[PDB]
């Protein structure tokens, strides 16, 4: 029954010579045909916002100096027509295609996601510790159910690559 959600992404960077990380957070949209609802399921800067997902992006930072959710991605499912069935949140490593650095590289990030309808969900990954899990997993899931909207979590970490994991989920291997 969540008809608003609100997740929010911080990290302390590593200052020593104007160094810093960069997660790259962004929503997965598909279809409940299983295939995407898009050969890309990777929404980005290259877009400030979802067309159907009714999803949109506060504000893309690039080094999360601070001490708190840095970046924040607001949602309306309320407004999501009955095209899309599935939007789920992901979170994983940039630069780490030159340098392929985990999570843990950074001095400690990590994930929130809050009910923006009613102030009620309210949790975190730990990246600290599962930093060594991967570099680039799934903080949970979001489905249609009995005509309205239901989270669960899924905690599915996938080695395949930010670039792969966008057009994988369309391109299905039999």
């Amino acid at each position: 029954s969540m008809k608003n959600v609100l997740v929010g992404l911080g990290w302390d960077a590593r200052s020593t010579d104007g160094q810093d990380f960069d997660l790259d957070a962004s929503a997965f949209l598909l279809a409940a045909n299983g295939k995407v609802r898009g050969d890309a399921d990777f929404i980005f800067y290259n877009n400030l916002k979802s067309a159907d997902g009714s999803v949109t992006h506060t504000g893309d930072n690039r080094t999360g100096e601070g001490d708190g959710d840095d970046e924040s991605l607001k949602i309306k499912l309320d407004a999501v027509p009955g095209d899309v069935d599935k939007i789920i949140f992901v979170v994983t490593i940039h630069d780490a295609q030159a340098r392929r650095q985990s999570f843990g590289q950074v001095s400690g990030a990590f994930i929130r996601l809050v009910n923006d309808d009613n102030q009620t969900e309210v949790a975190r990954y730990d990246l600290t510790e599962d930093a060594s899990t991967e570099t680039a997993m799934l903080f949970g899931e979001l489905y249609r159910h009995n005509g309205e909207w239901k989270f669960r979590a899924v905690g599915q970490g996938y080695a395949g690559g930010l670039a792969s994991v966008c057009a994988q989920y369309g391109i299905n291997a039999s």
